[PDB]
Order: structure tokens, then C-alpha cells, then sequence
């Protein structure tokens, strides 16, 4: 009971009949798709990002190597756009798949799939 949970496929949530006030919303890709990189050398890709909330939005990605990105925290203005980059080195070839946990300062987090098929190529 306490712990030990089954298991159940994640749903887009919903705002209620009304919303108002004040509230911070970014725009993340559904996943990141890296074409065929090289596996022990490191792939690198760039990511835009605009804010579309209505107030300052300020999110803190969490990751780990082989996945790490910079800068893991930032602040957006409405208006405007920004660059975020994705490190991601494979040191095991095959394919390498994750999900950018995105933490905000208002209590809310975000699911971004990760990839980058590795080859031996050399």
C-alpha cells in the first residue's frame, strides 16, 4: 500500500474550467532526436526556447552524464528567446534514450524523451 506502486501511462494534464492570475510556461520539444553520432566521441545540439507564459518562467533541468546539458537552470522573459545547449556523449554503442526532467519554480515538471543512436563507426 504505502509502497508499491503498479504502474499507469502518463496523461497530458488539464487546466480547470477558469484559470487566471499569474503563471510561467516554456516551449520543450516532445524529444530530442540526435542523428547518427559517433559513440565515443561527444554530440552537442542546440535547443531555442521562447517563453510564452505570461510572467517571468524558471526552469531547472536535472540530468546526468552520458546525458548532461547547460546551462541545467534558467530564466526566461515573455518576449523573448533563448539557446540551451545538449551535451551527450555515448560511450557504449547502440541506442541511448532518457527524459529531461524539468523542474519549476511554481511546482510543475516536464518529460522531454532523449536519443542519439551510437555506431562503431570508429
Amino acid at each position: 500500500g504505502s509502497s508499491g506502486s503498479s504502474g499507469t501511462e502518463r496523461e497530458k494534464f488539464i487546466v480547470p474550467i477558469k484559470a487566471r492570475g499569474a503563471r510561467a510556461i516554456l516551449d520543450f520539444p516532445d524529444k530530442l532526436n540526435f542523428s547518427t553520432c559517433p559513440v565515443k566521441y561527444s554530440t552537442q545540439k542546440i535547443l531555442l526556447v521562447r517563453n510564452i507564459g505570461n510572467k517571468n518562467a524558471v526552469f531547472h533541468i536535472k540530468t546526468c552524464r552520458p546525458f548532461s546539458i547547460e546551462p541545467a537552470i534558467g530564466t526566461l522573459n515573455v518576449g523573448e528567446s533563448m539557446q540551451l545547449e545538449v551535451e551527450f556523449e555515448p560511450q557504449s554503442v547502440g541506442d541511448h534514450s532518457g527524459r529531461l526532467i524539468v523542474c519549476y519554480d511554481t511546482g510543475e515538471k516536464v518529460f522531454v524523451s532523449l536519443y542519439g543512436a551510437a555506431i562503431d563507426m570508429n
